[PDB]
């Protein structure tokens, strides 16, 4: 199942789509998790909100100006927190001559423009806005209430909004605690993604440590700072396997445990995201290498070990748990498929 570890796209029917956790387990039986990223195109009839015409006065409390430094495909992104602005103000700046998307034929052209110009004219990313664009009655794939085993913890169970503009980027990273994530592009211009299969994640980390040794000495898990940008050409040069995909409005992206991802926004858009878990994640949770230098998201794995692994509970607390994760294996919940 998926030996190539290539990004898979799924087109569930309304019946298949209704049960989120079951569908995550189905895509895993198909080997989608091997890529570390999957796309899910929901049924045509499904909409999480009737219209996005009432969000002009929605406040983005901490928009960030993204300053990128670097050359030859290696970059460091610095965030400058700007004062609170409304979606109306943000959209005006996003669509202005200074910050709008350049003209292009194919995506390859826009991708070249992104890697050529990411250090110039720093954009503003309306990122990490606490909130949802989902209407209350929406029961299918509601990011605000997915009801996975992650709910056992209960502030990383909560939804976040991302208002993008051309050239805004998310640096190479896996999720906090090496969790899964769900990303829905509500509206606007596309969002392009790069992924490194979980089975090759250590190779990406080794490459990154070699390039930023100062950062590697200060923090073992320095990629969790979400400041490191590495071009696909650099990954190709050093033999890091990866894949790319463009997410369009109305599509979901799923990131899997220990799936490194990066990317950028084509223009003015809005995405919603949260983290979630499956029984498979638990092991990734106990083995996750965390950021040491920052006082960072940490989940106590005790609750999850005493419920789903009670046989290994005593051995793990003693430090005798020598379990080696096989990234190719699907979640136990995929057994029905
Ligand atoms: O488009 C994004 N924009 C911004 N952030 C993104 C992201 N993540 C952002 C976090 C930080 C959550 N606090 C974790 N993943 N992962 C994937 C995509 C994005
Ligand atoms: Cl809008
Ligand atoms: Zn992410
Ligand atoms: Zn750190």
């Amino acid at each position: 199942l998926n030996p190539s570890a290539r990004i898979m796209t799924f087109y569930p029917t309304m019946e298949e789509f209704r049960n989120f956790s079951r569908y995550i387990a189905y895509i895993e039986s198909q080997g989608a998790h091997r890529a570390g990223l999957a796309k899910v195109v929901p049924p045509k009839e499904w909409k999480p909100r009737a219209s996005y015409d009432d969000i002009d006065d929605l406040v983005i409390p901490a928009p960030i100006q993204q300053l990128v430094t670097g050359q030859s495909g290696l970059f460091t992104q610095y965030n400058i927190q700007k004062k609170a602005m409304t979606v109306r103000e943000f959209r005006k700046i996003a669509n202005s001559d200074k910050y709008c998307t350049p003209r292009y034929s194919e995506f390859e052209e826009l991708e070249r423009k992104y890697w050529k110009n990411l250090t110039f004219n720093p954009p503003i990313y309306g990122a990490d806005v606490n909130g949802t664009l989902y209407e209350k009655h929406v029961d299918e794939w509601n990011i605000g209430r997915l009801r996975t085993i992650l709910d056992l913890v209960e502030g990383v169970n909560t939804p976040y909004l991302y208002f993008g503009m051309w050239k805004t980027s998310f640096a190479w990273h896996t999720e906090d605690m090496d969790l899964y994530s769900i990303n829905y592009l509500h509206f606007g211009e596309p969002k392009s993604w790069y992924s490194v299969p979980p089975e090759h994640g250590k190779r990406l980390e080794r490459l990154a440590k070699g390039f930023f040794p100062g950062s590697a000495q200060s923090c073992e898990a320095f990629l969790r700072h979400k400041m490191t940008l590495i071009s696909p050409l650099m990954l190709k040069k050093y033999g890091i396997p990866f894949d790319k995909v463009t997410q369009e409005a109305g599509e979901f992206m799923i990131t899997f445990p220990y799936g490194y991802h990066a990317g950028f926004n084509h223009g003015f858009n809005c995405a919603e995201s949260t983290n979630f878990a499956t029984r498979r994640w638990i092991e990734y949770g106990k083995q996750a290498v965390l950021c040491s230098c920052r006082k960072m998201v940490k989940i106590s794995m005790d609750v999850f070990v005493r419920k789903f692994q009670p046989e290994r509970y005593k051995l793990w607390k003693a430090g005798k748990d020598n379990t080696v994760i096989d990234h190719t294996l699907p979640t136990p919940e995929a057994a029905e498929f």
